[PDB]
Order: C-alpha cells, then structure tokens, then sequence
C-alpha cells in the first residue's frame, strides 16, 4: 500500500515527538510549529517567526535597545519536548537569544513566552540540533518539574551556560521560569565553559546530541573541540572529540558531573565521531545473550569515522553498541580510581590548571552524587563500543529500536533517505552480529533527520526529512505472497498464517497460538504429498490419499479444490486427507488442447477460512498420443504397448490380445 504523506512549507524541519498516549504527532520546524494526528493528517500550528532581530543583540531588542541594528531573521527551532504532568509543550527557538515557548497540549495556545530575564535565554546559536535534553517532574501533585538543558554557546560564556538544572512552575506566566533549581555566591546548578579555555581556543563549542533518563540520573552525548589535537590557530583543520556526560537528578551544587570518551573500532577503522543515539530496553533476546537484567536499559549509537569536520563528516559511518552496565562500571571505575588517589580529574577544557585526584576513605556505591573534590571528574581511557554494521556507499543518519516478543530490532536512517530494519544477534552462524534485512524508501535524495520515533502501538514509526514526514510501517509483511519467501525474508514480525494464505504478524493470524497455526522456521512451510500423483485420463475418481504436514487440527473441515475446475469435500482419517479425483468428464476439457499431458495444483480448501492454502502438484495424461513402442514404452508414466492393435493405451484389457501386452521397451518388435 501507499506511503502516508505529510509536506513540508517552504522552509525545513527540525525536530519531532509523539505523545506517549494520544499518538498525536508535535513536529518543531524553521519559524512553526506543525502539530499532526495519527495519521500525518495537519492540525493545528504555531508561528514563531521570522523575527526582526539580530545574533549580535544581547538582551534581544525586545527588551532594550541595541546598537548594530537588526533585520528580520527566521526562527530555527532548536529543541521539543513535552510537559506530560502540566499537559503543555516547550517549543524553544532560535530568536532573540533562543527564548522558549510553552504551548497548551490541546490547541498550541501560547500560554507564556518568558523574555526578559538572562537565563530566560538560552543561545543565539543559528544552527539546529545542537540542544538536547529530558524533563523530571517531581512528586506529583506539587507543582515543581526539574529540567536539565544542554546547548552551545559560541563563545558568549556569560551570557549563557552550557548545561543547567532550571525549574517549570505549573503557572507559565510565572518570571521564576528557566531559574536555575540552586543559586548562591559561586556554584550553582549550572556549568559556564571558562573564559580562559576559549581564550586558548577561540570558538570552541560544546555540541549535545542525545540524553536520556536512566535509573535515578540523566545522561548527555556531547561532542567538543579536542584541547590536543588543535593547535590555536582555528584555521579549518580543528578536531573534535565525542565523549559522554553523567549527573544524578537530585544534584544540586552539580558534583556528580563526569565526562569519558566514546568510540568503536571495526578491521581497524576508527569511529570517533557521534551522530544519534536511542536508549531501549533490549527484549529478552539479547539480554541473556548480553547478561542483563530485565530491567537494565542499552544505548545503540551511530559514529562517524575519524575525528575531523563535523559539519559535514564522512560517509562511512558505524552502528556500534554500549552497555549501562558497562558505563555505570567504567563510572565506579574512575570515581573509585580518584577517591584512591591515582590518576587526576582530566578535563582540559573546564579545569585548565591540572588539580591532582585526592585520597578519601569513603566507599562508592552506584548511587554516589559526588562530593566537593574530585569533581568534575574526567575521562582518560575512551570507552569502546561493540559495532553491528557499518555501510561505505550509502552513509548512515539516524537511529532507534525496541523489542518484539523477545526478539531486538533496529531501525537505521540513511542519507539517501531508506530506513533499514536491522536485526542483531550474537549468536549467528555467520559470527556477525547484525543483518540487514529490507531496505525501504520514504523519500529519494533527503537525509533522515535523527528524531526517529514510534507510536506507543509500536505499529507504526514516523520517519522526518528536511521536506516531510513519512509514516513508514513497521510490520510490513503484506508484500511478501507465499510462505516460502514470507519467512526466507528473515523478518522478525512476519509468520505465515497458514489457514489464511497471508504473510503477516502473529497476533494478526487468529487463534495462531493453538499448535501448527503459525509458521516460525523455514523447514516448516505446509507440505502435501498425494498417492497416486499421477493418473491416466481413462480413470474416473479414483480414491487418492494425502498426507499433509505443518497444519493445524483440520477437524474445522478441508476441501479438495483441484484449481478451478472442481471443489471435491474430503473426510479425514488419522494424519491423512481422503478424497475423489473427477471425474473424466470433468478431466475432459482440461487436456482438450494440452497433448502430452498436464499438471494440476491439488490445493485444501479449508471450512474454517474457506480460503485454498496448502499445494501439491498433481500430474494427468493420455498414453494415446505416442505414436512409436519407444514413445510408448520409454515414457515415464506407465503406458501399455499393444504391439497388435499397433496403438498405446493404458488398461491392458484394451489390447488386442494378452500376448499383446508390452511394458518394456526390450519388448518392442523390429
Ligand atoms: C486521518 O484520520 C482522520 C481521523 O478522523 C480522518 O478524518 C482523516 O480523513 C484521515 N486522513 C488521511 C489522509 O488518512
Ligand atoms: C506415478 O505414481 C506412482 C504412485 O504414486 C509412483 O509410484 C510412480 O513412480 C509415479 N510415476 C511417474 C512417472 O510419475
């Protein structure tokens, strides 16, 4: 069937989310907002833009004047979340130092645009997707929600911090919006890059792709300028460094701040440069192939190779694998390391001046928030990561997966604009770890963007580009006509309901759990055999006996439909399908024309469907066309030569005499 379609104005998108119950579609985009339905139906929008301001103006000329003028500018829309708790939407865009919008769930009515205070502003950063972050709304009820924030800042430190804790008051009018959750003489809840570090480095940025909650902490992929491996001349050869952050929910004075760097390697290929990321849950298949809890939670990440460019990086890109636990390890790790007195706080960028780790008797746990020293705590071993596929030709975008009845599938974008629907298990008689198993098309020639989310009936996944949205769904079995490519496809959703003829999902076929209802491995599509399979045109409805395997309980009833032509009902016996062949004069007009013989597809028709499911080839013929005792004889089929008739027959009776009778071809006369 066709793709669902939703264009785009003439601007671009930017970012998506879906309400984790009314599946409803909030798409942020260039200077609107497009809210979507179910289907990629347009709703309700939201302007925001363009606006008349400049990058330069800090406060924005909306709240005092600025020199250097202005210019109508349009408004990016940088980041998208939703406010489940207070039922509203934070919209928060480009303009005018990257103000935030708070639109009413229901109608996208601005219920407050809070712009006048200096942490009501965020960055003048034009570009999108360098803002990433998670909401936390604390005890239900009392109105307070955390919420933790990461951005760029392009060198304007005292304007705006690059990572904060502010708070969402229930009442949007409120000015307390955006307030950092603590606030005193020297730290807080925030976390300015140094004015010393850009002054090594002029515009060095820190940019945040993903975050997610994870236990009782939040968790950033970040991607910096590397302090080493760029010299200070910022000419275009600048490298870049990714690396993960970690804090806790319930940090106030930002202790628990940590920071390692992330990668993986393949036959020698360096991948160092972070794209998309998802946290899923693994489904039971690879966790007990991996070793973990139920509960415990995996983060699939996309690297591009090497270490250079980033606006615009390579091709050749990885879709490697990390471990909670193996992170929440490496944590304990150097935060034990540190709390011993080996090694430093290695963060080259936030701490400048080399302060060494400090020797403490107190025993981490995995719930350690950090304590006044030994914080912020860098990274020095880069973590690797366990790879599943990369692709040379066609690069990779885009990221995200979940669990299907145990089985772990993965959902890839690419550049060229397919999603491939990846499979991943270790245990595969190939060793590698990921198959790529169908590649389809929502839109030639545009990259996926890296929101790429599904619905909560995890039926269908949204698929954003630049131009439009494309509902792309998941279970997209109804292409596949036969068991016999519908299972050899290696989809994880898609069985053979066999008494319906389709190739669909498992609850889709009815009462597929009762036994030899639905197809799960290749050696069991449905098998016919027949005795006799083949006859002769001068017998009439001969008693056959087929033994049929991979079907259900057929006591529902079956039929004998013999193509078109004939609709015999069977009887059923043992393991066994009893029924008529037709009659010769049914068999008539079939072999009318033909000449040698024919082959006809014995199908069963079931009474419970009523639809013909199970096939097995059946064969008729008429020994009369042979001409010569060779033709006769060597035929396969048995044919009787009447060597004194001088004519080829079946039933010997029809022979002139007995002794006329030749089986063999020894037997043929001179
Ligand atoms: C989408 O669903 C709504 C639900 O009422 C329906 O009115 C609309 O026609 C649908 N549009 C498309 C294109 O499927
Ligand atoms: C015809 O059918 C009989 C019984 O099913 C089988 O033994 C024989 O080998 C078959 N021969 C051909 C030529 O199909």
């Amino acid at each position: 069937p066709p793709f669902r379609t939703f264009s785009a104005s003439d601007w671009g998108l930017t970012h998506l989310v879906v309400h984790e119950q009314t599946g409803e579609v909030y798409v942020g985009a260039v200077n609107r907002i497009y809210k979507l339905s179910g289907n990629l139906t347009l709703l309700r929008a939201h302007v925001t833009g363009p606006v008349e301001d400049n990058e330069k103006c800090y406060p924005p000329p909306s709240v005092q004047s600025c020199p250097h003028g202005l210019g109508s500018t349009d408004n990016v829309n940088k980041l998208l979340l939703l406010d489940y708790a207070a039922n509203r939407l934070l919209a928060c865009g480009s303009a005018s130092q990257g103000i935030c919008q708070f639109l009413r769930l229901d109608d996208l009515f601005k219920l407050g645009e809070p712009h006048h205070r200096k942490e009501h502003y965020l960055s003048s950063v034009q570009e999108a997707g360098s803002m990433a972050g998670v909401l936390i709304a604390g005890p239900p009820g009392q109105g307070q929600a955390k919420l933790f924030v990461g951005t760029p800042i392009d060198g304007k430190s005292e304007y705006f911090p690059t990572l904060s804790s502010r708070r969402l008051m229930a009442n949007e009018e409120d000015a307390d919006m955006f307030g950092f959750v603590y606030q005193d003489e020297f730290v807080s809840s925030q976390l300015k890059i140094p004015s010393d570090t850009l002054s090594k480095f002029p515009a060095f940025d820190i940019y945040y792709v993903y975050s997610f909650r994870s236990e009782q902490f939040v968790y950033y992929l970040t991607l910096q300028l590397d302090t080493q491996l760029t010299s200070p001349d910022a000419a275009g050869e600048h490298f870049f460094t990714s690396k993960i952050v970690r804090l806790c929910v319930d940090d106030p004075k930002f202790y628990s701040y940590v920071e390692f760097p992330i990668g993986c390697e393949q036959a020698g290929v360096e991948y160092r440069l972070v794209q998309d990321a998802y946290l899923s849950r693994p489904g039971r298949a690879l966790a007990h192939q991996l070793g973990l809890a139920e509960d415990e939670d995996v983060l699939f990440t996309v690297f591009a190779q090497g270490q250079k460019n980033r606006v615009k990086p390579p091709k050749e890109s990885a879709l490697c694998l990390f471990t909670l636990r193996a992170i929440k390890e490496k944590i304990k790790e150097r935060i034990q390391s540190c709390y011993r007195g080996e090694g430093k706080l290695s963060l080259p960028w936030l701490l400048n001046k080399e302060l060494g780790c400090i020797n403490s008797p107190l025993q981490i746990d995995d719930d350690f928030c950090g304590q006044d020293f030994n914080q912020p705590l860098g990274g020095t071993v880069t973590i690797e990561g366990t790879p599943l596929f990369v692709d040379k030709d066609d690069g990779l975008t885009a990221v995200a997966a979940y669990d299907y009845r145990g089985r772990t599938v993965v959902f890839a974008g690419t550049r060229s604009g397919r999603i491939r629907k990846i499979l991943v298990d270790l245990s595969n008689p190939g060793g590698r770890p990921a198959l790529a198993y169908e590649s389809v098309v929502a839109q030639e020639g545009s990259p996926i963007l890296r929101d790429l989310v599904l619905s909560p009936n995890h039926q269908y996944l949204y698929a954003m580009t630049e131009k439009q949205v494309t509902r792309v769904p998941v279970e997209s079995c109804v292409q596949y006509t036969s068991c016999e490519l519908c299972l050899g496809s290696r989809d994880p959703h898609c069985g053979w309901c066999v008494l319906h003829s389709i190739c669909s999902r498992r609850d889709a076929c009815e009462r597929a759990d009762e036994p030899q209802r639905f197809a799960a491995d290749l050696l069991q599509c449905v098998q016919l055999t027949v005795q006799p399979r083949n006859v002769s045109v001068t017998m009439s409805q001969v008693p056959l006996v087929l033994q049929a395997w991979n079907v259900p309980d057929l006591s529902a009833g079956v039929n004998c439909s013999f193509e078109d032509f004939t609709e015999s009902e069977s009887v059923l016996e043992d393991g066994r399908i009893h029924c008529r062949s037709p009659s010769a004069r049914e068999v008539a007009p079939i072999t009318r024309g033909q000449g040698d013989q024919r082959v006809v597809k014995l199908y069963l028709k079931s009474k419970e469907t009523g639809k013909k499911f199970a096939s097995v080839d059946f064969v008729f013929y008429n020994c009369s066309v042979h001409q010569s005792c060779l033709s006769c004889v060597n035929g396969s089929f048995p044919c009787h030569w009447c060597k004194y008739r001088h004519v080829c027959t079946h039933n010997v009776a029809d022979c002139a005499f007995l002794e006329g009778r030749v089986n063999v071809s020894e037997d043929c006369p001179q």
